[PDB]
C-alpha cells in the first residue's frame, strides 16, 4: 500500500532517505495489535479513527481530552490520514489533566492499569504502550514502566525536550523500555531533542501534522510526537510477526537507519525508525 502526499514523518519511516512524500506500508497496517495511549485522553469521536479508538480508563473528573495533546499522539499511531498503523486498536488512559500536568502517583497508576487491562482485552497480535510525558528522575516512575515492560507490554516512552542528557529524567532514564529522540524533515536531531546513552532510537518530532479536538488537525513539535511514531511502528511489526513485544525495541534498533542523523553528540546512538518495507 503507498498514501500519497503523506505527513513527512510517515514517508521518512518507510524510506532510507529524507525528502520523500509517499508512505509505502504493509495492507495488514497493525490489526490485531492493541496500543495504549497514557496521555490527557483521546477524542475517541474523531472521524480519523474510525471508530477504532475508546477510553479506558480516567483519573479526573471526566474523560474528555481537553487539551488535545493525547489525540494528537493517538493520531499519530494509528489513525486513518495520519497513523502508522492504520488498523490497530487505540485505548485511552488519562493521567494528564487538561493543562497537560500529572502527579508521579496517578501516572504510576495508570502504567499499573494497563498491565492488568490488557488481560481483559482481545489483542491477538500484542499490545504496545505509548507515553509520551516525563519529568524530571523517579525511581518510582522508572519501576512502574519497567513492570509495564515486565508484563508483556512494548513500552515506548519520550526522551524529553530540555537538549540534555536523558539520564535525569523519567521515565525516559528506565534502561528496560524504549526511549525515543526526535528528528527533524532535514535528518538532523530536533533542536530540542534530549540525548544520551540511555537513548533507544529516534523518529521523527518536528512539525508533525496529526489530529486535534473538535475534530481538527494541527501541526506541532516535541519528542512527544517522536514516541507514536515508534509505538505505531511497533505495533506494525509485531502484527507482521516480525518481532515480539519483549524485543521490538532491539529489533527496530537492529532495522534502522543507521549514520543518516545529524547533530548527534558523541555517546547517542545514530538510528532512525524504519519499516524495511518492500513490495
Ligand atoms: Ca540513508
Ligand atoms: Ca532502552
Amino acid at each position: 500500500a503507498a498514501q500519497t502526499n503523506a505527513p513527512w514523518g510517515l514517508a521518512r519511516i518507510s524510506s532510507t532517505s529524507p525528502g520523500t512524500s509517499t508512505y509505502y506500508y504493509d495492507e495488514s497496517a497493525g490489526q490485531g495489535s492493541c496500543v495504549y495511549v497514557i496521555d490527557t485522553g483521546i477524542e475517541a469521536s474523531h472521524p480519523e479513527f474510525e471508530g477504532r479508538a475508546q477510553m479506558v480508563k480516567t483519573y479526573y473528573y471526566s474523560s474528555r481530552d481537553g487539551n488535545g495533546h493525547g489525540t494528537h499522539c493517538a493520531g499519530t499511531v494509528g489513525s486513518r490520514t495520519y497513523g502508522v498503523a492504520k488498523k490497530t486498536q487505540l485505548f485511552g488512559v488519562k493521567v494528564l489533566d487538561d493543562n497537560g500536568s500529572g502527579q508521579y502517583s496517578t501516572i504510576i497508576a495508570g502504567m499499573d492499569f494497563v498491565a492488568s487491562d490488557k488481560n481483559n482485552r482481545n489483542c491477538p497480535k500484542g499490545v504496545v504502550a505509548s507515553l509520551s510525558l516525563g519529568g524530571g528522575y523517579s525511581s518510582s516512575v522508572n519501576s512502574a514502566a519497567a513492570r509495564l515492560q515486565s508484563s508483556g507490554v512494548m513500552v515506548a516512552v519520550a526522551a524529553g525536550n530540555n537538549n540534555a542528557d536523558a539520564r535525569n529524567y523519567s521515565p525516559a532514564s528506565e534502561p528496560s523500555v524504549c526511549t525515543v529522540g526526535a528528528s527533524d524533515r532535514y535528518d538532523r536531531r530536533s533542536s530540542f531533542s534530549n540525548y544520551g546513552s540511555v537513548l533507544d532510537i529516534f523518529g521523527p518530532g518536528t512539525d508533525i501534522l496529526s489530529t486535534w479536538i473538535g475534530g481538527s488537525t494541527r501541526s506541532i513539535s516535541g519528542t512527544s510526537m517522536a514516541t507514536p511514531h515508534v509505538a505505531g511502528l511497533a505495533a506494525y511489526l509485531m502484527t507482521l510477526g516480525k518481532t515480539t513485544a519483549a524485543s521490538a525495541c532491539r529489533y527496530i534498533a537492529d532495522t534502522a537507519n543507521k549514520g543518516d542523523l545529524s547533530n548527534i553528540p558523541f555517546g547517542t546512538v545514530n538510528l532512525l525508525a524504519y519499516n524495511n518495507y518492500q513490495a
